[PDB]
RNA sequence: GUGAGAUUGUGAAGGGAUCUCGCAGGUAUCGUGAGGGAAGUAUGGGGUAGUACGAGAGGAACUCCCAUGCCGUGCCUCUAGUUUCUGGGGUU
C-alpha cells in the first residue's frame, strides 16, 4: 500500500527466482527476488517485477551479517526494455536493486552505478546518492 | 381452360381416353429487432489532513483529480520476437 498507482506501467522484468545486484554497499554482492510488493494474485503467474518496484529478497552472495534472511529491495536498473511515455525505449546493461527498510531509506550510501527516473522519484533516498539519474 | 409429359410385363404404324403438375414470380439493396447472449471488476497515491475524535498515544472519511492490478475487445506506428523474400553478404 505504499508505491503502486505512483508511476505510470512499465514492462515487467524480474520474476520470482530473479538473481539480481546490490548497487548498495552494504557489504552484499546479491540479491534474489522472493516476491514483489503489489502482486495482486493471477493463477499460474508469477510475481515479477520492474524499475519502481519495492521487492522482497534473500542475499544470496554476500556478507553473512545479512545473509540468510528476507530483506526489502528497490529495482534501480533492469535489462529489459520499457517503454517511457515520451516514446522513448530504453534499457540498461545489467539488472541492480538496492536493499532499503520497510519504508524505503537506503541501508547503505551510495550506488554503483546509475539509476532511472522511474525508482528514483518514487525513492527520495535512492534519487539522493545517486550518481545520475537516469 | 391453356402448355408440357406418361400410360414402360407379348410384333408394328395409327389416335382415343385417362392420370401427374406447370400456369407467377425472379433478382438486387437498405433496414426492423422479437428472442437469445451479455462485462468490466478491483486497487494504490494526491489532498481532505495530522483535520474530525481524543487526556494523550494515536488517528479517519466523501467530492475531486492522478495512476495501476486482473479481465475484455482490438491493433502493428514504435520497440521486441519470428525469415523458405534461402533478400544481401560472410564462411567450411
Ligand atoms: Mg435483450
Amino acid at each position: 500500500a505504499n508505491v503502486k498507482g505512483c508511476r505510470f506501467r512499465v514492462s515487467v522484468a524480474l520474476p520470482v527466482g530473479a538473481v539480481v545486484n546490490c548497487a548498495d554497499n552494504t557489504g552484499a554482492k546479491n540479491l534474489y527476488v522472493i516476491s514483489v510488493k503489489g502482486y495482486h494474485g493471477r493463477l499460474n503467474r508469477l510475481p515479477s517485477a520492474a524499475l519502481g518496484d519495492m521487492v522482497m529478497c534473500s542475499v544470496k552472495k554476500g556478507k553473512p551479517e545479512l545473509r540468510k534472511k528476507v530483506l526489502n529491495a528497490v529495482i534501480i536498473r533492469q535489462r529489459k526494455s520499457w517503454r517511457r511515455k515520451d516514446g522513448t525505449v530504453i534499457y540498461f546493461e545489467d539488472n541492480a536493486g538496492v536493499i532499503v527498510n520497510p519504508k524505503g531509506e537506503m541501508k547503505g550510501s551510495g550506488i554503483a552505478g546509475p539509476v532511472a527516473k522511474e525508482s528514483a522519484d518514487l525513492w527520495p533516498k535512492i534519487s539522493t546518492h545517486a550518481p545520475a539519474i537516469v
